[PDB]
């Protein structure tokens, strides 16, 4: 009952596949107005109109989120066609295991797609959150940016990045009426899972859902590791 | 959907009022059958008689959590009236600032009160829940155990003791189909000193009970079923002290 998302308008990132398909599918069916964005355009029309087809409200975007143009017509969409914005789901990200010695462009290119995309996603969104009279940012960050290991150099410090970034602008934004989270998610389809199952992307999407919606009101600053106990 | 708790048999514990009252309540209309127990018999049973007449199901005992023959009391109640243990809420608990040269015997309270008690209640209950297919245990802790501050030894030692107990176990269980976490609440309101504790909150308003039995019934529900070992705090962005 608080747990849905009547009269909101989510913009997820990165929703072709995967995770963020599950968020923008989870979040149109519990009453969200779902701005779907991918790198690929195609990827992002076909989750929307799935979206469209089983009753909720979409439209499908391309969006890089590491360009600046991509970034603004993605917010420009969503009032265009919606009105308002009140949930942002930065899902959009990557990397992995790369050498100490790797070129300094990929060590940048980390910090870019993972942290200054969002970021300034955020920047854009806030704004038109507080005129709406509140709202929910979600940023999907990673286990490794809780953990230690080789070949993390880039791909640890720049979830880290995000995770201590969603704890301090939760700071800036609570009084704009604007809570921050992210969710650090396990591998998703185990001798160091304790639950004894890979992920599933519906397993994020519900843990999403919850941080998005008013179940979680008070809820902000916080980094949820969703990963069956490992 | 995901976010109920049909053909659930919850035990809470602390709940005759505040957040274990909040907490029972909630579950109670999500579906879970609730054992409703307190230190205070006839709390836990008031608690317990306006579930029934809001439409759900639960009874009320007196539960002293530090009391082995209570704890095995809980357990068999639960199971000779419902069938089942799947939910385990240790909510029970207390203490708070206290001098460093505090008697020894206040310093080890804590950690009777706050951590034995719910290790051994987690320790009677995990049987039932994977004879049961599963289920999920509750802790609930404090934001004393990750904040370091005075007057802090007993209660910020062994609320943190709850919070790296509940990691540590996630993976005991685990492989029985058994779920941990915690919740640490901050301020939670259950005229000056209000202004300060908001003055580093960033949400605006104090913390309501509402607020805790909503992550409870989130973390013990399947929408939760891929998550075990965490701390989720519920602190309205800051901290408050
Ligand atoms: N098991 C996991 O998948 C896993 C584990 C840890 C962390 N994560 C994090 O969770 C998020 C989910 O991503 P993923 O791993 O599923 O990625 P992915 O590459 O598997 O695909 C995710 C989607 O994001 C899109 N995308 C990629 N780069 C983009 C960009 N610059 N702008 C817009 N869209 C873009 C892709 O086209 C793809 O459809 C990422 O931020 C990732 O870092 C995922
Ligand atoms: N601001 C907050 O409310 C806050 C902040 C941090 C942590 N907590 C923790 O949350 C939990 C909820 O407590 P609360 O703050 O709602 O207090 P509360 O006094 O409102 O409720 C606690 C209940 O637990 C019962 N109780 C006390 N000792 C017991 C024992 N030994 N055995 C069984 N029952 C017992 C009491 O009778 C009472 O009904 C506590 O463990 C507390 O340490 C609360």
């Amino acid at each position: 009952s608080p747990f849905h998302l009547n009269d909101a308008v989510a913009i997820v990132t990165g929703a072709a596949a995967g995770i963020g398909r599950a968020i923008a599918g989870t979040f149109a069916k519990a009453g969200a107005s779902v701005v779907v964005t991918d790198l690929k355009s195609e990827g992002a029309e076909a989750v929307a109109a799935a979206i469209r087809q089983a009753g909720g409200k979409a439209i499908g975007l391309e969006c890089n989120v590491t360009d600046e143009q991509h970034r603004e017509a993605v917010i420009k969409a969503a009032l265009d066609q919606f009105g308002k914005i009140t949930v942002l789901v930065n899902n959009a990200g990557g990397g992995g295991p790369k050498p100490f010695d790797m070129p300094m462009s990929d060590f940048e290119w980390a910090f870019k797609l993972n942290l200054f995309s969002l970021f300034r996603l955020s920047q854009l969104a806030a704004p038109h959150m507080q005129k709406a009279g509140g709202g929910a940012i979600l940023n999907i960050s990673s286990m490794a940016g809780e953990n230690t290991n080789v070949r993390m150099a880039s791909y640890g410090s720049s979830k880290a990045a995000v995770n201590h970034l969603t704890r301090n602008i939760a700071f800036d934004v609570g009084p704009m009426g604007i809570r921050v989270n992210a969710i650090a998610p396990g591998a998703i389809k185990l001798k160091h899972t304790p639950l004894g199952r890979l992920g599933e992307a519906q397993d994020i999407a519900n843990a999403a859902l919850f941080l998005c919606s008013p179940a979680a009101a008070w809820i902000s600053g916080q980094v949820l590791t969703v990963s069956g106990g490992g």
